[PDB]
């Protein structure tokens, strides 16, 4: 058990507030995107938000940013090692991805959804 947050209070017959599902992966600054569009991304590196990531198949989502680290992932379309990726969000919208390595600015980072 690790970063175990609760208050799980699922909308039993949720037809106001619309759908709410985001399930996007394309990470493309200048994008408008969520948690729960990145919650595929999140899904794909397949974890889920801590207060400090190192390790292959982690994120971090908490102030302006989804952060994540690639973890080896076997798709014919999407096979490398890993990578600290910075998703800023210009709030709503992401605005920038950065390398958490060197730095640098991104405007490619894109995932094989599942």
């Amino acid at each position: 058990m690790g970063s175990s947050h609760h208050h799980h209070h699922h909308s039993s017959g949720l037809v106001p507030r619309g759908s709410h599902m985001g399930r996007m992966v394309n990470l493309e600054p200048d994008m408008t995107i969520s948690k729960n569009e990145m919650v595929k991304l999140l899904e794909a590196t397949q974890y889920r938000q801590v207060s400090k990531m190192t390790r292959p198949g982690e994120f971090t989502v908490q102030a302006n940013s989804i952060e994540m680290i690639r973890r080896p992932f076997d798709f014919p379309d999407s096979k490398e090692g890993q990578v600290r990726a910075r998703l800023t969000f210009d709030g709503d919208h992401l605005a920038t991805i950065v390398n958490m390595e060197n730095n640098r600015q991104f405007g490619f980072f894109r995932l094989d959804p599942r």
